[PDB]
């Protein structure tokens, strides 16, 4: 009850900004994730015996893969826990509680491979859930986890207070299908253009959240250009990978996919910056001012990737 968890200095510091880097310690990742449950949404909110219980669990439901393991899970909650704490007033008790756990859950079990390459490969997963294929499995994951012997996390919530948090949660995991972000960026950006933006319209809460589960998920392209260049490795690991799948169900891979074509990274991330990234961060900054720091980071990246492509690195 008193037990309140403290980061070495330049942790407790860092762990602020949006850019913040979790570290190559993993035995401290648990620690990082409580530390921002307590300073987010209170020390009261969860069991600490239950939530270190969930957090252990979920841990080892994440896979050994290149990029949606453990530490992508850890660093998308850091990234929500800093537009949490810059927009303290604009959320609920219960969105603080069901956004964290959302963004530490939101790719369980996830193997590596796009919706798609289950699609094509013909995956039960494709036949149990035909849209958002990975998203509806890393829901379906979290409340398994949820339903395990003491890892209810939400025990003294009322029925209706815990069937509102497990719809947060749902409708948080499911925004991170980057399919969907395109329609509801572009209805968030019509809805601020015109005024019609309501936050007490509970569709356009809806829409927030998913953009903001977006900007969290993407948040490697908004740290230092060192772990910004490092992360991208690890995405490409399994790109290449699942592009070499697609090789051995007979399909040629988008460039994207195909390590074949490495060369031409530098352009690929532009277009994603262009395409996906900045205006993300651009409708997410009109929406919540805040969390300008992202756009810039954002923005200073793609700078350095335009670098890379005039050989100037
Ligand atoms: C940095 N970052 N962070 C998350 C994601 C992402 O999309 N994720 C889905 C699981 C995480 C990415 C990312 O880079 N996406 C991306 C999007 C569109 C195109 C390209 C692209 N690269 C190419 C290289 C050579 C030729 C053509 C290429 O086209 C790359
Ligand atoms: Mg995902
Ligand atoms: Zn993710």
């Amino acid at each position: 009850g008193l037990m309140q968890f403290t980061l070495p200095v330049r942790l407790c510091k860092e762990i602020e900004l949006f850019h913040f880097d979790i570290g190559p310690f993993e035995n401290m990742w648990p620690g990082i994730f409580v530390y921002m449950v307590h300073r987010s949404c209170g020390t009261s909110c969860f069991e600490l015996e239950k939530l270190c219980r969930f957090i252990m669990s979920v841990k080892k439901n994440y896979r050994r893969v290149p990029y949606h393991n453990w530490k992508h899970a850890v660093t998308v909650a850091h990234c929500m826990y800093a537009i949490l704490q810059n927009n303290h007033t604009l959320f609920t008790d219960l969105e603080r509680k069901g956004l964290l756990i959302a963004c530490l859950c939101h790719d369980l079990d996830h193997r590596g491979f796009s919706n798609s390459y289950l699609q094509k490969f013909d995956h039960p997963l494709a036949a149990l859930y035909s849209t958002s294929t990975m998203e509806q499995h890393h829901f379906s994951q979290t409340v398994s986890i949820l339903q395990l012997e003491g890892h209810n996390i939400f025990s003294t919530l009322s029925s209706s207070e815990y069937e509102q948090v497990l719809e947060i949660i749902r409708k948080a995991i499911i925004a991170t299908d980057l399919a969907l972000y395109f329609g509801n960026r572009k209805q968030l950006e019509e809805m601020y253009q015109t005024g019609s933006l309501n936050l007490n319209n509970q569709s356009h809460r809806d829409r927030v959240i998913g953009l903001m589960m977006t900007a969290c998920d993407l948040c490697s392209v908004t740290k230092l250009w060192p772990v910004t260049k490092l992360t991208a490795n690890d995405i490409y690991a399994e790109f290449w990978a699942e592009g070499d799948e697609m090789k051995k169900l007979g399909i040629q891979p988008i460039p994207m996919m195909d390590r074949d074509k490495k060369d031409e990274v530098p352009q690929g991330q532009l277009g994603f910056y262009n395409a996906v990234a900045i205006p993300c961060y651009t409708t997410l900054t009109q929406i919540l001012p805040p969390t300008e720091p992202l756009l810039k980071a954002c923005r200073d990246n793609l700078s350095q990737w335009e670098k890379v492509i005039r050989g100037e690195e």
